[PDB]
């Protein structure tokens, strides 16, 4: 806190990726401000995920001491020894962001989650020998990128938009045209201001969940224009690395950490539960490539054109005085035992 200006989160069990994700969301300043503005005055403290996230964020903004998350884990009901071990980071991110997206309905920050995180892609099936095509628009809040046998993020995105062949016994049911040989793939229509990329190191013969510790390179600056169906000359898809969520160890267990440059200025900090320290750019990026068991499993990028708005400064006045009073009360009631 005193070294860095940022406070850590308590170790309170095998919550795995949770503390890492919480710092990542907290330092999505535009999301943080919108989270503070949610009308939770009449919410039950034991049950409200929205209020629970306001508390963690408030504590992360104000506290000099490591911040606790028991009321938050309670609120979305992941309380068992291995509850976080049975889920992955994108599943947790969906729970938190869905709950927060609901409460923002009928408020000045409605549709903050889609605005920040939601992109558009087209899933197509095109028949080869008959004139039939099926195009369906899909929304995504995150991308699961294949890393096995891939050297870098570029090769992952190439693999993601690669054409799959439907041949032989795997022919596509084209209705009136019967079974048909077809091509199946996805194209990107839009990339969102805040890009959540999970690296599929943790995957499912042998009936075992395994961790791939192979070298996988990701850059500081990531150009994605070449993966868009139609690019905008005014707004190119140039992305800036904001967060590197790191796991040290193997499939069964290990240590979770997040590297952030919160202001998007290339000044990196390591967030290790209660311990926040300054680190080199090299430690945050290159040292988490893995290869020949400490490596990245999730990357956050922010679109260069949206960086200053996404990372817009947060002051103490951005927290509604009502909300401040309710958490001020909670801290006083607990200080009576």
């Amino acid at each position: 806190k005193k070294h860095t200006g940022y406070v850590g989160l308590k170790n309170q069990g095998a919550t795995c990726y949770m503390n890492s994700l919480l710092q990542t969301l907290f330092f999505t300043n535009q999301l943080r401000k919108a989270v503070y503005m949610m009308p939770t005055e009449g919410d039950d403290s034991s049950k409200s995920v929205p209020l629970a996230l306001q508390r963690v964020f408030y504590e992360l903004q104000h506290s000099d001491k490591p911040v606790g998350t028991k009321k938050l884990t309670k609120s979305f009901g992941w309380e068992t020894l291995d509850s976080f071990m049975q889920h992955d980071v994108q599943e947790l991110c969906r729970v938190l962001l869905d709950n927060v997206e609901n409460k923002m309905k009928g408020t000045c920050v409605e549709g903050t989650i889609p605005k920040l995180f939601r992109g558009k892609m087209v899933s197509y099936i095109q028949c080869k020998e008959v004139d039939y095509r099926s195009d369906r628009r899909e929304d995504y809040y995150d991308i699961q990128l294949s890393i096995k046998g891939k050297k870098n993020i570029f090769e992952s995105f190439v693999d993601y938009v690669a054409v799959e062949q439907l041949d032989g016994d795997n022919k596509y049911d084209a209705g009136e045209h019967g079974l048909q040989e077809a091509e199946k793939g996805v194209k990107f229509l839009t990339l969102p201001p805040v890009l959540h990329l999970q690296l599929m190191r943790f995957m499912y013969q042998t009936d075992q969940n395994i961790k791939i510790n192979d070298r996988f390179e990701f850059p500081e600056q990531l150009p994605l224009d070449e993966f868009l169906q139609k690019t905008d000359p005014k707004d190119p898809a140039n992305y800036i690395l904001h967060a590197v969520l790191v796991h040290s160890g193997d499939n069964h267990g290990g240590h979770y950490v997040v590297y952030l440059n919160p202001k998007g200025d290339g000044k990196w900090c390591k967030f290790d539960d209660d311990v926040v320290s300054r680190c080199t750019k090299e430690e945050a990026i290159e040292h988490n490539y893995g290869g020949h068991c400490t490596n990245a499993y999730m990357l956050v990028y922010i679109r260069e054109s949206k960086l200053s708005e996404v990372l817009q400064a947060v002051t103490d006045h951005d927290i509604p005085q009502q909300l401040v009073e309710r958490l001020q009360e909670e801290k006083r009631i607990e200080a009576q035992k």
